[PDB]
């Protein structure tokens, strides 16, 4: 009948305990999320970097075709520059996808920046949970010397 409070105080520790247990485990989560994420880019990246090496190749060879026509062939102005447009859209192409690897590249250095801040996150989460385990085994501690001091009070009331 209080100190009755260290039931409440038990309690009130245990769940706050288990709150941030609860918080770590979702931060532990959010890295593995976050790992996945990390890997799904570099994948991602991987695949876009093959594009460009194997276009780059037909796009150089498409290129001195059309060059090629257009000098062994005294064409005509207007075949001359659509043969000029084609290469333009040949090269057009390969700076998108020389775009898509940089934009990739950078897409995969901010996931990782993410995972650095979500292991930070993690880790605070985690100590922050050892030191509520703490205050719990302290507050066990109380009571229990508390618990002892009265027995040993009561020992006086028999022998």
């Amino acid at each position: 009948g209080t100190e009755n409070l260290y039931f409440q105080s038990n309690a009130m520790i245990e769940r706050l305990l288990e709150i941030k247990k609860i918080r770590a485990d979702r931060a532990d989560k959010a890295v593995q999320r976050q790992e996945y994420r990390v890997a799904n880019v570099a994948a991602e990246l991987q695949k876009a970097e093959r594009s460009v090496a194997d276009y780059h190749v037909w796009r150089q060879e498409e290129e001195e075709r059309r060059f090629a026509k257009a000098k062994q062939q005294t064409v005509l102005l207007k075949e001359l520059e659509t043969l000029r447009q084609e290469i333009a859209l040949l090269r057009e192409r390969e700076a998108e996808l020389k775009q898509r690897v940089a934009e990739v590249k950078v897409t995969l250095e901010q996931e990782r920046t993410l995972l650095k801040q979500k292991q930070q996150e993690a880790l605070q989460a985690h100590k922050t949970k050892e030191k509520f385990v703490q205050l719990q085994q302290q507050e066990i501690a109380e009571q229990s010397r508390q618990q002892q001091y009265q027995e040993e009070l009561e020992q006086e009331e028999f022998r």
